[PDB]
């Protein structure tokens, strides 16, 4: 009868039970079990982990060991045979803007992070793995199958280190291995404010009592703010262009500089905080720095949750929306708010949503310059493109004018992400995001496709033909059986994404359920949900109810014409109205008088 409380958390906890403000670590949300939902804990397990030795070794690790009698297919081969395509034409989503894809990636980073192994700074293990592809300890290489063009020019494999686990980090033994989530489970803008105390401070400008966030001092975007630079030397952002020498941005989440389009959206959120903070000082002169900070931070969290639940989710889940996420009835303390381990693979559906190029537009929304459209792979960790070439304006107009890529059973993930991904650790633009995702399901001990179909109460197909009826595709179904011999071994990631989309949504029956469940759970179990009585005032909520991403753009950039429904496909200029016609956030209900 094993122990029921192990770990390596964030220490000195002590809950206030009276603060009207969230903590940084996510600690103290739930009054009865204070660590539920906090950062640095094991992700949750909706079903028992499935490992080779039933404890920690992933499937595919030991050659002679099968998964249900069959050999698990190489990640990169599942990638080459099923996930890739050449023809980028016709791939776009006719009714989903490029913002549809990008917002998913924030929410996501707001919710979950499974850091890689870390016993290696002054390392020979990063090369012991990089160079001779020897699998061992925390090195779990993605071998290249025969006939992979990459053997000819890259090597024999791709570095892939196992995610971190829970009580220590040095080679564990007891219970089943559990991966850590380095961020808070709640939708609380933890990506703009940091999940650690240690960070949530550095990011602030305590040089003054205005409760603002620290901005950069070396470069400006038309009088508007940029994010502070990161001092750590290595820089991946420096690497992609040693002539420009522009480090990556410093923010609440470490993945901020992954991609020119993700660092930009971060800029908008920082700007909104600093913006909320001065509008507030100007209405409550007596408020101190800590108060402008916490109150502005409580407003931005309300923001992230409203756009996510009101505008985003209804168009992912589509017709499945009301089956999993019922109308809000109040804070349930019996609800486990933790991000489940499978959620982090289920939300990966967004990877099939990333388009092959990224565009920049000028004031009239026409191409901005001679090289306005750029291949997605040149934008990974690219901060110099924002700083020495236009600011974030030309890039936000692209967010609104361009479409997302539509998941397609024959065109899953762009080569830009399948063969030219840049990993912040190593030096080349030659990684495969898809193989990484697949190798990662195994790392996390994920149960096969049919266990989840069973979890969601859906038909578990055990035959080629059965798989054909579920996926409604003979050829896809056929290729799957060939590499997996049984739908029982189909990895949840490619498993859930190969299913056709639901009515008016963007994911299949399986993903909608895994998704819907997790999202019904972080809302009902959040003692600080914006609608939970007493968190804000009846008058405040009336103001918050008017948030819109359009307004966010209007108040934090110099765009003057924006769509009224940013997430759908908007053609310029019919669909574009003037900022004057988009509801402003009335901050009057936040005024305060003492007597
Ligand atoms: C807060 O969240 C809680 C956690 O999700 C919720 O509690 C769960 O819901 C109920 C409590 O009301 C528990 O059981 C449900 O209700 C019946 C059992 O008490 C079941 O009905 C019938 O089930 C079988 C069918 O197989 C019948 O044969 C049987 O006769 C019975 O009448 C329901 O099917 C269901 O089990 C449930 O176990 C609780 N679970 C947990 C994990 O807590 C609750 O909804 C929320 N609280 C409030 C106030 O809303
Ligand atoms: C570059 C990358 C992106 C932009 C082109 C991108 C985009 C997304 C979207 C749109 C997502 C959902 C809506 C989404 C979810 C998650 N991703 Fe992904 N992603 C890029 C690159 C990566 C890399 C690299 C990883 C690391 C994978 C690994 O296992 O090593 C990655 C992961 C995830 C992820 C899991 C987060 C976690 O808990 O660790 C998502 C929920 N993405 N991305
Ligand atoms: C690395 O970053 C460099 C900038 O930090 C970048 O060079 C810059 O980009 C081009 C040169 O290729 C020039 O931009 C355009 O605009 C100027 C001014 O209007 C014109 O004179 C030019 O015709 C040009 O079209 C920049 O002036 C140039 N700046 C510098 C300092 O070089 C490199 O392209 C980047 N290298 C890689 C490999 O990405
Ligand atoms: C593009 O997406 C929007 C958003 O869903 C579609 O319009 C919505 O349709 C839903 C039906 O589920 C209605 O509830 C709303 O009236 C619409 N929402 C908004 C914000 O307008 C729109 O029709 C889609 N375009 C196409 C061709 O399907
Ligand atoms: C902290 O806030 C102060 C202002 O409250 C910032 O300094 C000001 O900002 C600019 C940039 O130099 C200039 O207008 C003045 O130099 C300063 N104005 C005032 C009124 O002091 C300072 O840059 C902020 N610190 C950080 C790290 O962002
Ligand atoms: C994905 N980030
Ligand atoms: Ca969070």
């Amino acid at each position: 009868s094993w122990e029921v409380g192990c770990g390596a958390p964030v220490p000195l906890v002590k809950c206030d039970e009276n603060s009207p403000y969230r903590t940084i670590t996510g600690d103290c949300n739930n009054r009865r079990s204070p660590a539920l939902g906090a950062a640095n804990r094991a992700l949750a397990r909706w079903l028992p982990a499935e490992y080779e030795d039933g404890l920690a070794l992933p499937f595919g690790w030991t050659q002679r060991k099968t998964r249900n009698g069959f050999r698990v297919p190489l990640a990169r081969e599942v990638s080459n045979k099923i996930v890739g395509y050449l023809d980028e034409e016709g791939v776009l989503d006719q009714n989903r803007s490029l913002l549809f894809m990008q917002w998913g990636q924030i929410v996501d980073h707001d919710l979950d992070f499974a850091p890689e192994t870390e016993l290696g700074s002054n390392e020979h293990s990063k090369t012991q793995c990089e160079e001779y592809c020897i699998q061992g300890d925390n090195c779990f290489p993605i071998m290249f199958p025969k006939n992979d063009p990459k053997l000819k020019t890259q090597g024999k494999c791709m570095p892939f280190f196992r995610a971190g686990f829970v009580c220590p980090t040095p080679p564990y033994q007891s219970l089943a291995r559990e991966q850590i989530n380095a961020v808070t489970s709640f939708l609380d803008a933890s990506l703009v404010y940091g999940s650690e105390p240690s960070l949530a401070s550095r990011l602030r400008n305590l040089s003054s009592p205005l409760g603002l966030m620290a901005v950069n001092q070396e470069a400006w975007d038309h009088g508007l703010a940029y994010l502070p630079f990161n001092n750590k030397k290595p820089s991946p952002c420096e690497f992609i262009n040693t002539t420009a020498r522009v480090p990556c941005f410093l923010a609440g989440d470490f993945r901020a500089s992954e991609q020119i389009l993700l660092a930009t959206a971060h800029t908008l959120l920082l700007r909104e905080h600093n913006r909320l903070a001065r509008e507030l000082k100007k209405l409550n002169p007596h408020w101190n720095g800590e108060k402008l900070y916490q109150e502005a931070r409580k407003i931005l969290g309300a923001f992230i949750q409203i756009i996510t639940f009101r505008d985003y989710l209804p168009i992912v889940l589509g017709s499945e929306m009301q089956k999993w996420i019922p109308p809000y009835q109040g804070y349930n303390n019996s609800v486990d708010p933790r991000i489940s381990n499978v959620f982090t693979f289920a939300f990966r559906f967004g990877h099939m949503e990333v388009p092959s190029t990224v565009s920049r537009l000028d004031e009239n929304y026409q191409p901005w310059g001679p090289e306005a459209e750029l291949p997605l792979h040149t934008l990974f960790f690219n901060t110099w493109r924002i700083i020495k070439d236009g600011g974030i304006d030309p890039l936000t107009r692209g967010l609104l004018a361009k479409k997302s890529k539509l998941m397609n059973q024959d065109k899953m993930v762009t080569s830009e992400l399948r063969n030219k991904l840049f990993q912040p650790t190593h030096k080349i633009h030659g990684f495969d995001l898809a193989a990484i995702n697949l190798q990662r399901c195994r790392d996390h001990g994920m149960p096969g496709y049919n266990s989840w179909r069973g979890f969601c109460g859906l038909s578990q197909p055990k035959t080629l033909k059965g798989l054909q009826t579920v996926l409604k595709n003979k050829i896809l179904a056929k290729k799957l059986m060939d590499l997996y011999k049984t739908p029982d071994n189909i990895d949840i990631w490619i498993g859930g994404n190969a299913e056709p989309m639901v009515e008016r949504g963007r994911v299949g029956p399986l993903l909608a359920c895994l998704l819907g469940r997790q999202f019904q759970q972080i809302r009902d179990g959040d003692r600080f949900w914006w609608e939970n009585p007493g968190v804000f005032t009846e008058k405040q909520r009336d103001s918050l109810q008017k948030f819109s991403f359009s307004r966010l753009i209007c108040d934090n950039t110099h765009i003057t014409k924006v769509p009224l429904h940013a997430f759908q496909a908007n053609n310029y200029p019919h669909d574009f109205v003037d900022c004057s016609t988009v509801d402003k956030l009335d901050l009057s209900p936040w005024a305060s008088r003492e007597n």
